[PDB]
Order: C-alpha cells, then sequence, then structure tokens
C-alpha cells in the first residue's frame, strides 16, 4: 500500500500540545504528513531559500507566509529568514497557517502550500489534488477514534 500507521514515541504528547495551543484535528493531519514527529528539526528551510523556504510544523513556504499572514504581511522575499521564528513558537505556527488558509480559501491555500505562487493559477492539478486527499485520508483516521489524538499512532501517506 501507499499509506499506513507507525508508532512514534512521544507523538501523543505533541498531538495534545497542538490541540491545546490553538490547533484542530485538521491542523494535526496536515502536520502529521509534513514530518514524522510533529516537530521542526528538519533541515533549516527544508533546504530551500527565498519564497520556497519552509518553516514550522506544517512547512509553510515563505511566499505564503508573507502574502497571507499578519505576522509577516508585506515582507519581501529577501526577509525570508524571518519565518524561522515559527520553528520555536508553536502558537504562531498554528495561527499563521489558519490565517493563511482563511485568506486564500482551502483550495487555493492547498495550491499555494504545495506549489507556491505558481499553484495559485490552477488549484486542481493532480499533484495538488493528491496532497488534499492524503491529508483528508489522515484526518479521517484521527477522527475515527479519539484515542488517536493522544497515542503515538502516526497515520502516513506516501507524499
Ligand atoms: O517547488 C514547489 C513548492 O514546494 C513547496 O514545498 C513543500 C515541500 O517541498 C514538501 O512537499 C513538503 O511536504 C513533504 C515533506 O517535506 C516530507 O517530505 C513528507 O514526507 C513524509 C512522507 O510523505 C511519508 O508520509 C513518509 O512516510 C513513511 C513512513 O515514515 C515509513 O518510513 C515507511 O516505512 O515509509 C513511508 C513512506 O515513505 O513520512 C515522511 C515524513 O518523514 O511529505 C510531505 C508531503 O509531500 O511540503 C512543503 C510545503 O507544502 C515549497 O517549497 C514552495 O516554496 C515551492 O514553490
Amino acid at each position: 500500500a501507499d499509506r499506513g500507521t507507525e508508532t512514534v514515541p512521544g507523538l501523543g504528547q505533541r498531538k495534545q500540545q497542538i490541540l491545546n495551543s490553538g490547533g484542530g484535528v485538521w491542523d494535526l493531519a496536515i502536520a502529521m504528513l509534513e514530518t514524522k514527529n510533529l516537530g521542526t528539526d528538519y533541515v533549516y528551510g527544508d533546504g530551500k531559500t527565498y519564497d520556497s523556504a519552509n518553516f514550522g510544523i506544517f512547512k509553510q513556504n515563505w511566499f505564503m507566509l508573507r502574502t497571507s499572514t499578519s505576522q509577516f504581511k508585506g515582507q519581501t522575499t529577501n526577509q525570508w529568514n524571518n519565518g524561522a521564528v515559527l520553528n520555536s513558537n508553536l502558537q504562531q505556527d498554528i495561527k499563521a497557517r489558519q490565517e493563511s488558509q482563511n485568506y486564500y480559501g482551502p483550495d487555493k491555500w492547498f495550491a499555494g502550500h504545495r506549489n507556491g505562487e505558481s499553484g495559485l493559477s490552477n488549484p486542481y492539478t493532480q499533484d495538488i489534488t493528491n496532497y488534499k486527499d492524503a491529508v483528508n485520508w489522515i484526518h479521517d483516521q484521527l477522527a475515527s477514534d479519539p484515542k488517536y489524538l493522544s497515542d503515538d499512532t502516526r497515520f502516513w501517506v506516501d507524499v
């Protein structure tokens, strides 16, 4: 198969932190696919620079953060290192992402999250649609039983 489960020790305490710091099950599912341990200790920017750089547990790219969040509204591609603050502020991480989705709408947020500025022109490419449904599958799992909100079960889908 191309999706399943895996045990990650401590994951349950990270899930509760996200749900107690302004997150909902929807944010948990997005963050669950981005990283294995719901954290921010991947390589800085996820290896990318300028508008492509990724920050926070959801790996929001800088283009999205500076066009659609109040924390970064109006900043330029050159200030892209400023997004790094989300790596250590979970509440702002979660809040930036919720604000971003509500500025663009769920489907264009998806397109922007996955492809950056160039996705905004067609939110329904197969690539972006494969991101949506994966996240939607994971949400269904976490919402099928509340034990999954505090155990170490990671529901994963292959990209
Ligand atoms: O240039 C376009 C546009 O890209 C934007 O970027 C991204 C970024 O590139 C990524 O797409 C990111 O999303 C991915 C994460 O980085 C990470 O790769 C993640 O990997 C998961 C994986 O999908 C899978 O679930 C995996 O599970 C296992 C399991 O752990 C176990 O090993 C088992 O045996 O095997 C399975 C299968 O592998 O676990 C991984 C986590 O460890 O997948 C994510 C989704 O693809 O999102 C960013 C933003 O959306 C920006 O850079 C933008 O600027 C740019 O324009």
